């Protein structure tokens, strides 16, 4: 063992490995969104911003936990990042359902996380998790709701000027 | 033969001369785009005065080369610059897309011009065509191709508040 | 096709995407990197700091290609970003050795991508090339073989203060 | 019981008490070390400096966990702080080695704490622990753990040049 490992069981160094590897699958995720959204047949520059941020927040995220394994002297594995399901995306609407999807499963993905560190009696991931991560999902989960709520009753994606409206007040 | 030349061939020599024509020519078809919108039946000011400073960026185009003629020892021929094909441009999408194919043709008039300069092995010639034409004909045309997509997507022309809303965010 | 696409060839796209993919994949190997150096039991925070750096680098590269694509009217198609090679880097000069032979590798596609735009009549693809990639890794490859000389002279791995220096002085 | 006590076992109460006499001991051991780096046959400043800013902190562990106490309704009950076990630390490495596994039982000790908070439904006691005392330790014990290591691979104790540059280039 690590000369600073305490209390850090091996299957939570594991869990931590496969989240990191969720975070960059979502960041990867992310950015195949941005760069639709730069398409010269889809031209909305404040969607392509918006999923571009959350592709570089997504990365800082999978960075904390690469931090964390370290800190608690545990080993990082990688392993590949899977291409997105898509590369078309349809329209504003279908990537902010898709967007949300996506936060929801990476949320039950660090719900499983806390609880593993909870059965393992690991206090300081539990804090760890609630503080960097828990938060954050919530609020992405909540804002990503209102978006699509938004987009829905102004017409999208059928009302033409729906997107385009909702890039220029809401994302700009 | 002028006391500069060097590596210049007489036939890069008329092609310069044309490329000002064009650019003039250019610059005159924005000039009537520009003072089409400024009709009071038409009256509208962002597109207006987007044409505007399209026709004055055109015209430093055809100053450079004018620079570039004399900077090689070159003698410049200027010729009559011919009207524009329309005085009435129809709508703001009719005028976006016109600029778009004027924007492609002058594009296509610069790759000629480069494949020149490269047949008669003149590297400084290719150097300022890439460096100061072409990279500025691309972000053209990618801007004027996303104009015209987010006016279709609006439902321009019929739609009666495209042009106006699309005049106010993307172009105000 | 697109309405910007002009002069481009499916070649020219597809070899792009490719480049697209490795370049992602040089930011993992660095974030791999970067994170060995993070280790407790190797802890060398100014090679964890220039590594990270170099990630972040990888990740602008990629998605300046991302956007050159999409100014073309070529479509963006995203494949599996694969691990590295190693999760141990071993010390900080096999790191530097194993940085500059992928530095050497990714010039070496860029190189084979001039060609095939040369080979096209694609200046504006060859330029682009020029201006923003090929300038970079070839400072990027000096400074990699400079940082490998002087960790060798200095005695790296096995003189212990070597890398230790070399991290304070060259890196801090 | 005090007129502000609620939620607060006696079990609680001691372990507080306890935990308070340990940060206590901790920092006199700090002291000691700090001490002995100012010694004229050691001389190493910077370690000096190193061991009273912990010494110091450990101090301020100690006053926090006091106002905790009387925060919730207990009774603060002092014992005698014991001397540390050497009065020589021998060198640079050995003194972080020894402070390493000083930080681990400090760790050991408040994950214990935690245990018996959750085992009485203290959330409060839970989060303060997880606030403001285990976030602390996991950075401590990694601190020290990349100073053991670098302090080992520099050659320290034996090569006499190493706890010098390390006391000038880490600790200075
Ligand atoms: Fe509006
Ligand atoms: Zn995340
Ligand atoms: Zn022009
Ligand atoms: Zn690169
Ligand atoms: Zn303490």
């Amino acid at each position: 063992p690590s000369q600073v490992r305490q209390n850090y069981h091996q299957d939570a160094e594991a869990a931590i490995n496969r989240q990191i590897n969720l975070e960059l699958y979502a960041s990867y995720v992310y950015l195949s969104m941005s760069c639709y959204f730069d398409r010269d047949d889809v031209a909305l520059k404040n969607f392509a911003k918006y999923f571009l941020h959350q592709s570089h927040e997504e990365r800082e995220h999978a960075e904390k936990l690469m931090k964390l394994q370290n800190q608690r002297g545990g080993r990082i594995f990688l392993q590949d990042i899977k291409k997105p399901d898509r590369d078309d995306w349809e329209s504003g609407l279908n990537a902010m359902e898709c967007a949300l999807h996506l936060e929801k499963s990476v949320n039950q993905s660090l719900l499983e996380l806390h609880k593993l560190a909870t059965d393992k009696n690991d206090p300081h991931l539990c804090d760890f998790i609630e503080t960097y991560y828990l938060s954050e999902q919530v609020k992405s989960i909540k804002e990503l709701g209102d978006h699509v709520t938004n987009l829905r009753k102004m017409g999208a994606p059928e009302a033409g000027m729906a997107e385009y409206l909702f890039d220029k007040h809401t994302l700009g």
